[PDB]
């Protein structure tokens, strides 16, 4: 049954760590997967994070399943992240939360929970895109359609471009947003441009999902979720896929949400128990330490205050980053104006490599970035910046 | 999109986690979901596992993201409990293991994997079955067809009848096993069965399909890996969904493993990528805290023997349950005799009682069992042996 599987197409991010670890230039440089890295090129765990762990350690009694949907403090906390605490939202019991592992598993119990209960047929992404997206939902069976969104000779979000693109999205078509930070351009909506998104899509009836994985990495906490809030304010129903991978450094540990909103108590609640099924026929239950961590900082005052902090301190590293990248490059002979690198937020450096130049960079320099010409400048250091800005300086 | 969707109960099971949670009365017994109490009535986080946890906390230094198939000594710890040290599947690389969320999560990985990439149409399952294989592999598109396993009047394997209801099972059908204390019958295979059954399956050009949940549970963990070895011995092609909840009672950190084997290393390599590309359609990668608590004991000698005697006594804790369960059947008037129960595998009774009496169990005596009749021995204790062993002696 086996000798006649095809070779599939390898992932152009996830296939990125084993083409990396195989190349055997010394200096070799990997700006691929968005992992972010401290000063010392390391992927720490936070202390918060440690000083849960203890805790758990300390007091933990049983490992006996979790329910389908997680542990409930998780979801309360979730919720408040996303919706703010005083939310309408919250107060009318409108919203239920599954614990996931991983905004990739909230993704997916979200598309196969679309395909099997409602009449969705397509969902719409941004090009540029994130290739996950259109994996996920063409597994549940969805077909997926793209809607414009980048202005690449200004390096902006060209806005009557993704509004044209959407003429095509019906009633009851999902279009997928970006909570903030753009993956790959780093380029978001303004509060303006989301209130104007908010009441088309009402307009035309969409089914809006948020996949909400960088909160805290644009601007803040608060101010990252406003996009989505402004949504919420709108819409009688809407599916956000969130994760903490990378606002916890918790990437291996799977947290992530999937939370339905629906017009009020009784439908989210009747709608949600169909979520559970489509949780039950995959993994069953979600995974219980890392939400517990995250729950523990979350329900306390003073961790808390030490995660916000070490959040703000990874936010400003890639600022600090980001303003050193453009220098450099200057410094190494590049020309071009580099300045819309500045205004990016997140984890990457977008621009316009091509396919044949990323691979050179990779060939000849041992610079891995992702086929998209996306880079992680996060994963970059004082002491990586002066080589990798020589090798993107030579393939330009 | 909502607004239509209709109420259900999802996983059945998992569902009489929150009916026995929301029953007031305070002589209730659970006896419902498959986990391990000791003799307090408690599920106890392990010691090996505690002390594994610890270590864990002291020396962790990243939760960078795991690769799509976990951590390597996870997968290679798992092939040797499953095939044994010095199997060929091992020296002949046949055979690769993705760390999964669950055995769970592997029954799914397995099955989405077969949907995408082989002509499998359909998926053939023992009666009476667990349930969730049947919704899994639905789920996934698949057929699943039934065959007989149980003989209800002998307590015995039927097993002539087995062999004739798997008659129309075509090549390149997938045939599920459970590897030992068959669930929920505790029935398994003799080593001559399993000899026979595997001789049968190459001539038939079946697929293999083991789930193997309780690897320790029947007699311990290389007699219940007797059944697997005997198919590995003789099969080019087989799928091991394997878990470790119940071994290191780590039910809720999801840690489980999907096995594939094939004829030789390229093979098994080029249809590992597309089990990759399943994982990736689906949560991405899988959770580290469980599976690195499992490695870190397996590849400890001190440690791995502590976490050895542990198992033992959670299998020679179920027995005496049992025993002491027939025994007071019988004391409290029992009109049936419920020796066959001592022959049973694994942590259940499969005792024979109807729909009608588990309703009946349920509704007068805050007595909840699975509503096939399915018993959880291992939620027996001295103290409430007597009140549960009343209850099922008047509803008889
Ligand atoms: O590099 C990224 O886009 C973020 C990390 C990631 C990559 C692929 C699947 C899940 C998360
Ligand atoms: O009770 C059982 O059959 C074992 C525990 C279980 C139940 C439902 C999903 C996964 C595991």
């Amino acid at each position: 049954m086996f000798e006649n599987i095809t070779a599939t197409t390898a992932d152009p991010i996830l296939g990125l760590a084993d083409l990396f670890r195989a190349d055997e230039r010394p200096g070799k440089i990997d700006l691929g997967i968005g992992v972010y890295k401290d000063e010392t090129g390391k992927t720490p765990v936070l202390t918060s994070v440690k000083k849960a762990e203890q805790y758990l350690l300390e007091n933990e009694t049983t490992k006996n399943y979790l329910g389908i949907d997680g542990i409930p403090e998780f979801g309360r906390c979730t919720q408040e992240l996303l919706f703010g605490k005083g939310s309408a939202l919250i107060n009318d019991k409108r919203a239920r939360t599954a614990q996931t592992p991983g905004g990739s598993g909230a993704l997916r119990v979200a598309a196969d929970f679309l395909a099997k209960n409602t009449s969705v047929k397509r969902v719409w992404v941004s090009n540029p895109s994130w290739p996950n997206h259109k994996s996920v939902f063409n597994s549940a069976g969805l077909e997926v359609r793209e809607y414009a969104y980048y202005d690449a000779e200004n390096h902006t979000l060209d806005f009557d471009a993704l509004i044209n693109s959407l003429n095509e999205a019906q009633a009851g078509d999902v279009v997928l947003f970006h909570g903030c930070c753009h993956n790959p351009t780093g380029i978001d909506p303004t509060l303006e441009q989301w209130q104007t998104l908010a009441q088309l899509s009402v307009e035309k009836g969409w089914l809006p999902l948020f996949d909400f994985a960088y909160q805290g990495f644009a601007r803040g906490l608060e101010e990252d979720a406003e996009g989505l809030r402004a949504f919420a304010a709108m819409h009688k129903e809407l599916i956000v896929a969130s994760s903490y991978s990378k606002n916890f450094a918790l990437y291996n540990e799977r947290v992530g949400a999937c939370t339905l909103v629906a017009a009020d108590s009784e439908t989210v609640d009747r709608a949600f128990g169909q979520m559970k099924a489509a949780i039950r026929d995959n993994y069953s239950s979600p995974p219980a330490h890392g939400a517990s961590v995250v729950a523990t900082i979350l329900s306390n005052d003073a961790l808390r205050a030490i995660w916000e902090q070490e959040l703000t301190d990874m936010r400003q590293r890639i600022q600090r980053m980001r303003q050193l990248f453009v220098n450099t490059l200057q410094e190494k002979g590049a020309n071009r104006d580099f300045s819309f690198i500045i205004k990016q937020n997140g984890m990457f450096s977008f621009s316009g490599l091509t396919k044949e130049q990323v691979l050179r960079l990779r060939e000849e320099f041992g610079v891995y970035a992702v086929a998209s010409g996306r880079v992680n400048v996060a994963g970059m250091t004082p002491d990586n910046m002066a080589p990798l800005c020589e090798a993107i300086v030579a393939v330009l």
